């Protein structure tokens, strides 16, 4: 059993100005055990390097980004390191990591799955905005 989850900003940033594209990462998901999943995750495209962290909130509404997604339904504790520099001329940042969580993929269908970090300078994009996220509707 497989799935996928394609993640996109939905807020307008100042830092970001990579507009050929939203995609920032991907979530390749298969399961591995009777109920374990594999996340293959790597990140593209983001302006700040650092620590990013992921989590699947509970709704698949992305409408509004981050704010429609409910509730944190899982949080992985393993960060994603994204120090890699990618592109020279907008110094934007990737990284990659393999994730797992005790859960069959049927149980994620339609979830949210996000990634997210502080942002480094909140005051420039204020001022209900705090960190920078990207996610995506997971699906099979
Ligand atoms: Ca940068």
């Amino acid at each position: 059993s497989s799935a996928v989850a394609i993640l996109e900003t939905f807020q307008k940033y100042t830092i970001d100005q990579k507009k050929d594209t939203a995609v920032r990462g991907l979530a390749r998901i298969v399961q591995v055990g009777e109920n374990k999943t594999l996340f293959d995750i790597t990140v593209n495209g983001v302006p700040e390097a650092g620590n990013y962290h992921a989590s699947i909130h509970e709704k698949g509404d992305v409408s509004k980004g981050v704010e429609s997604t409910g509730k944190v339904w899982h949080k992985f504790d393993e960060p994603i390191e994204c120090f890699n520099e990618s592109d020279l001329g907008k110094n934007l940042y990737s990284g990659k990591t393999f994730l797992s969580a005790p859960l069959p993929t049927w149980q994620l269908i339609g979830r949210s799955f996000v990634i997210s970090k502080s942002l480094n300078h909140p005051e420039n994009e204020p001022s209900s905005v705090k960190d920078y996220s990207f996610l995506g509707v997971i699906a099979r």
